């Protein structure tokens, strides 16, 4: 672990504090949660693209923890856990590149303060990771790296409609794999 990411980690630390201060107790569970399954996914594997998606992943939670709506920090939060969960199932180059792409996506929506955007990129990743769960062959991760760089592009474009479309792509992916 590096020092900017210990950094984020003790960050992340006091945004549970926090969340428990004011009985948001559930999103707390989920800061933790997402905090616990990077530290693991660290102590096991020095990839330094591994770094890369897990420091990307620790400051969106981190920023809507500060930024969103409790609900949708929780979103954020499960989203990330789920990515890092999929990472430790599989991190092959292809699998960090999809990945990566959804990190910085989350982040961007975090950081663009806007809830409903924070929401469905969340919900586009998770639909994309829970894909790759189901099946992360090389040619569904080419697959769903093309679509985590559209939900990069929507995040930046903070465009709430298209985050739902490639939801929808995602999920209808599986279902003709
Ligand atoms: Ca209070
Ligand atoms: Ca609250
Ligand atoms: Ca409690
Ligand atoms: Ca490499
Ligand atoms: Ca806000
Ligand atoms: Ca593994
Ligand atoms: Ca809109
Ligand atoms: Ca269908």
């Amino acid at each position: 672990m590096s020092d900017e990411m210990k950094k984020v980690m003790e960050a992340l630390k006091k945004a549970v504090e926090l969340a428990k201060k004011n009985n948001d107790d559930e999103v707390a569970r989920e800061i933790e949660r997402a905090a616990k399954e990077i530290v693991e996914a660290l102590r096991e594997n020095n990839s330094d693209e591994m770094a890369k998606v897990m420091l990307a992943l620790a400051k969106a939670v981190l920023l809507a923890a500060k930024n969103n709506d409790d609900e949708v920090a929780r979103e954020i939060a499960r989203a990330a856990a789920e990515i890092v969960e999929a990472l430790r199932e599989n991190n092959s180059d292809e699998m960090a590149k999809v990945m990566l792409a959804l990190a910085k996506a989350v982040l961007l929506a975090a950081k663009n303060n806007d809830d409903e955007v924070a929401r469905e990129i969340a919900r586009a990743a998770a639909e994309i990771v829970e894909a790759l769960r189901e099946n992360n062959s090389d040619e569904m991760a080419k697959k769903m790296l093309e679509l985590a760089k559209r939900v990069l592009d929507a995040a930046k474009n903070n465009d709430d409609e298209t985050a739902r479309e490639i939801a929808r792509q995602a999920a209808e992916e599986v279902e003709a794999d």
